[PDB]
């Protein structure tokens, strides 16, 4: 079945000569959840045909530079196309949200702190009440958990795990690349979104995947702790480490490379 690569080969995370890659279009929309105008990038597949329907991956940034964050390295645009060429991924639509979606009147400046993190926690409502309906009503998409993936980096990865397990009925594929502390209680001090024994779902993700560099200076051993908790709870998932990598694009690209090989039935 799947052969997990601890490191992403350069050929897949970089744009190859003579290959066409998809492009991002920035969408401005209104959110009834934040009561503000917001933005997201939508990346349609090459040769997008409105007479076909496509599965969707939502890819969540961490504390970086909002919806453009995951375009800073070419792995996001390159990996799905490069796999597709070898028959190793499905055609898909990629959405890059602005994940910081605080309730009205509660926005604070970015801080590695639970108060700022509340706006990431609220993204569950932005995704389900605003962005998913936006995508269904503006693009030719396949709906349902078998056609819906959610992945992210750092605070975006914590948020992907949280939404992926709390709403596994909507999300079939969950990818967490170096997830941040605080889904569960841990030591600043995180009181936890949920208890360790609560970190599970009544319906399993089709694929759940977590990676981390072995030298991550920002989230440390918290991804491994999530691996350990999910194991204790028999929530099957893929866990792997990226040798020598820090909180960086080597860890992210290895995560996205392995994740996209699994999404939407690509392994058959």
């Amino acid at each position: 079945k799947l052969q997990i690569s601890n490191t992403c080969p350069d050929k897949y995370r970089t744009k190859q000569e003579g290959v066409e890659y998809p492009t991002a279009k920035k969408i401005t929309y209104y959110s009834k959840v934040t009561e503000t105008e917001r933005k997201m990038n939508v990346i349609l597949p090459v040769g997008y045909d409105e007479n076909k329907k496509y599965p969707v991956v939502y890819y969540l940034h961490g504390l970086m530079s909002y919806e453009d964050s995951m375009l800073e390295d070419d792995s996001t645009l390159a990996i799905p196309t490069n796999l597709l060429k070898e028959g190793r991924a499905k055609e898909m639509i990629i959405v890059l949200p602005d994940v910081y979606a605080p309730k009205p009147g509660t926005a604070v400046t970015p801080d590695f702190n639970p108060e700022y993190y509340k706006g990431y926690d609220n993204f569950i409502n932005e995704l389900i009440e605003v962005i998913m309906p936006y995508m269904e009503e503006h693009y030719s998409i396949l709906t349902g958990r078998e056609n819906t993936a959610l992945c992210g980096f750092s605070m975006g990865a914590r948020t992907s795990l949280y939404i992926g397990y709390m709403r596994s009925d909507l999300i079939g594929y969950v990818g967490a690349f170096a997830p941040a502390p605080g889904i569960t209680p841990g030591e600043g001090k995180h009181e936890g979104l949920i208890s360790e024994d609560e970190f599970r779902a009544e319906i399993q993700p089709i694929v759940s995947l977590i990676d981390c560099g072995t030298n991550d200076s920002v989230v440390g051993q918290f991804p491994k702790s999530y691996h350990e908790i999910l194991t204790r709870n028999n929530q099957e998932h893929i866990w792997f480490e990226v040798p020598g990598a820090d909180h960086d694009w080597n860890a992210i690209s290895a995560g996205f490379y392995n994740f996209i090989q699994t999404t939407f039935g690509a392994l058959n």
